[PDB]
């Protein structure tokens, strides 16, 4: 989520800025996948939302994509999700999300809107791996 | 003065933070000294204040000392100098200045209070050179 990302400095030309915390539901996914479905609604992969699949580490890429969608449009959809958590979760699980530039009115960043269109596909095999992102 | 010093970033672990500007009265002091007395009252050396001496580059060290006195006690005396510019100039020219820790109430910094006691002496020959500071 945009809440487990910790900022250590706001100076752009630093060496360490962002860090990751809150490893409460981190598990082991070697080759066989995972059956338990956990994660905050609205930041879950489509496979994580449903409880009838065995998903792999690549379901964590979708969440990153959502994070990059919130980083891009300054957390625009998180504010609106407070009013409608049901629509929040439904759209996050489904994948029918608005174009980030069109609605929230941000300066175009065409080389990360491509990532946001890549690592949000409903098919986990098509999303880039974490080493490719 | 603490007005010709320009800040380019407030991140301590940078490479360039402070810079010097406003070279309006910068002159040439090879070996023979200078006779003209110029500079903002309250930031001048004792020799600069009087107009009957031939001072050298080391009269610019005193000003630096005053700057380090304002950097230390967060520009304490500059605020009080607005109410009494005459006392401001008189004390700056004379040299009878209060102990920075005692009056303005700052955390002790004993290795820069030594500079403020060194490069504010009434005898220009005793102050450290700019390469020693």
């Amino acid at each position: 989520k945009p809440h487990n990302v910790l900022l250590f400095t706001l100076y752009p030309n630093a060496a360490i800025i962002a860090k990751i915390a809150d490893y409460g539901i981190a598990q082991y996914c070697c080759r066989m996948g995972i059956k338990t479905s956990e994660g905050t609604p609205g930041f879950r992969a489509p496979e994580v939302a449903r409880g009838n699949v065995i998903y792999n580490q690549q379901a964590d890429v979708y969440s990153f994509g959502l994070l990059l969608y919130d980083i891009l449009t300054t957390g625009g959809r998180i504010v609106e999700g407070l009013k409608f958590p049901n629509e929040f979760d439904e759209l996050e699980i489904q994948g029918k999300l608005p174009d980030p530039v069109k609605e929230y009115g941000c300066a175009p960043w065409p080389m990360v809107e491509k990532l946001i269109k890549q690592c949000l596909k409903e098919n986990p095999q098509e999303r880039p791996t974490s080493a490719q992102v």
